[PDB]
């Protein structure tokens, strides 16, 4: 089926919806997170190799076990090659050198940059420069570029990006991100430069510093309020898993995901390190980000009339329990209680019980599990703790102290939820007291490190990709493979938690040569156990 490869891998005008620049953008845009298949991969592995979730079966089994299965693990590669990134080369490839299109050619760069990020930090050297070109040039079977060259090229697309884009040339007029505000592009080429100056932080650190410095110093600087963050704006769409809701990317369905295909019994139940990470540390968004509820009366399609027993649960002095790495919501069974609000809804209501059992276990808030969620691209949040490492670091950027910069960070992240996931907001107070306490920034340079990338890691819960890629790079949060929690009989896969995934197993029939030479480049296995280039240590 190499016809069938060949045509799905390069954009092919006969056929393809469009070939208009503008409108690639717009679809890939959607691409992000509206793919319900290609969301699998972060309910399935992400979440539970961050340990943010753990319980629903999906997300144990696969990630929270250690289960190698080639066809999860090609979604990044498949979804991407065979859709946003091949029309985002093709757009980029029809608008390039087109003094009239400088915008949107720029934008594009742009945004090819950051899907193949996603690439090469999931699965390492992969094809990059010569990437869905057989149609435009003849040029098949591309290679796969070293992620350190990837990474090389990243920083100098970005760098002319930002030196192109001119607000007086042409209009970017489907842009779901910034609507087509190409200054607010600029800010966000820098500061997915500053992204990757601190990815390449340990591998490289010359480099590192010197193109972080780079960035700050940028035609139209970072992203330095919430206002310029990269979102993508997705629209309220019921949830399908019909077949046709596979091919539709108006709605999050990362968020659709969350909630379910089978939500009553398998729910997005929160892992106990970041659940613990959460109330232990009293963080004002324990519980904003979970809730316990009982699902009895939930339908199968929203999250709506679930009963809230979290103030109850606290009343009456019944833990929560979320789940550790490796168990099922099942595996082990909570210790339970009788719910008087859930006895006053069994009057005359066969359905409902008052026993509640799982329900102790914390579960994804309702603000989380919405069609309109945005696509989280990148925050002022993430740019305020890149600069406070970059501080610890004693690199050059600029007078603010790196406490300072931590803790606007923090608040940034917490705002985050008020602005764009109706939370409710946290006080100055409520902030203060958390940051005096658990929040702190420390005195070592491990703390500091420890403390800024801990919150990173909570602050990128509803961008697992980058959450995933964070944890690898800065060591922190310091997680333990299942096997610590009781589970070790089960990791099939392998005791240690993967740092990449492997290559989809058809790229050995469709791209051979491209394929086994990267491979040979990791000593000849694929194992997802293989340190990334930028990921200097387990
Ligand atoms: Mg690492
Ligand atoms: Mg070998």
């Amino acid at each position: 089926h190499m016809d069938e490869y060949m045509e799905n891998m390069n954009t092919d005008p006969s056929k393809a919806a469009t070939i208009d620049p503008n409108a690639q953008l717009t679809t890939a845009q959607l691409q992000t997170y509206g793919d319900l298949s290609m969301m699998e991969i972060y309910r399935n592995y992400h979440y539970a190799f961050t340990q943010q979730l753990m319980g629903c079966w999906n997300t144990t089994n696969y990630g929270g076990r250690h289960t190698l299965d080639n066809n999860e693990m090609s979604r990044i590669w498949t979804s991407f090659y065979t859709q946003s990134l091949k029309n985002i080369i093709d757009a980029q490839y029809r608008t390039a050198e087109d003094a009239e299109k400088v915008n949107i050619n720029s934008v594009l760069r742009i945004y090819r940059v950051y899907l193949m990020s996603i690439i090469t930090d999931t699965y390492g050297d992969a094809p990059f420069s010569e990437a869905g070109l057989g149609f435009l040039e003849g040029k098949f079977n591309p290679k796969y570029d070293k992620q350190e060259d990837i990474y090389n090229a990243f920083f100098l697309e970005l760098e002319d990006a930002v030196n192109k884009i001119d607000p007086t040339k042409d209009k970017v007029t489907g842009d779901l991100i910034y609507a087509g505000d190409v200054t607010k592009w600029q800010q966000l080429a820098n500061s997915l430069r500053l992204r990757f100056a601190m990815r390449i932080s340990s591998v490289n650190p010359t480099k590192a510093q010197t193109e972080f410095e780079n960035a700050l110093a940028a035609n139209g600087g970072v992203i330095t309020d919430a206002s310029s963050d990269a979102l993508i704006k997705y629209m309220t769409i019921a949830f399908s898993f019909g077949q046709e809701a596979y091919s539709d990317y108006r709605g999050n369905s990362l968020s659709q995901l969350l909630f379910g295909n089978d939500p009553a019994n398998n729910p997005s139940y929160l892992c106990s390190t970041f659940f613990n990470q959460l109330y232990n540390s009293g963080d004002p968004r324990t519980f904003k980000i979970s809730r316990c509820y009982y699902d009895g009366l939930m339908s199968a399609t929203s999250p709506d009339n679930r009963v809230d027993i979290t103030q109850e649960m606290i009343e009456k002095g019944i833990a929560f329990s979320p789940r550790d790495p490796g168990a099922y919501s099942w595996e082990p069974w909570p210790t339970g209680y009788d719910s008087d609000i859930c006895a006053e809804l069994a009057v005359n209501n066969p359905s409902v019980t008052a026993t509640m059992a799982r329900e102790v276990e914390p579960k994804l808030a309702n603000n989380f599990l919405k069609s309109d969620n945005p696509g989280v691209v990148m925050t002022s949040a993430e740019v305020k703790f890149l600069m406070a490492e970059a501080t610890v670091k004693k690199w050059n950027v600029g007078s603010v102290s790196a406490e300072d910069l931590y803790k606007q960070g923090v608040r940034a992240a917490i705002d985050f939820l008020t602005d764009n996931y109706g939370c409710t907001a946290t006080t100055d107070a409520e902030f203060d007291a958390f940051i005096q306490d658990k929040g702190a920034f420390g005195h070592t340079d491990n703390q500091k490190l420890e403390a800024i990338n801990t919150q990173a890691w909570i602050l990128h819960f509803t961008n697992p990709a980058e959450c995933w890629a964070n944890v690898r790079r800065s060591g922190y949060p310091k997680l333990k493979s299942p096997a610590e929690y009781g589970f070790g009989q089960y990791l099939t896969g392998g005791t240690e938690i993967p740092v990449r995934l492997c290559y989809p197993v058809l790229e050995s029939s469709y791209n051979k040569k491209s394929y086994n030479e990267a491979i040979e480049r990791m000593g000849g296995t694929d194992n997802w156990h293989s340190l990334l280039w930028w990921d200097t240590e387990n």
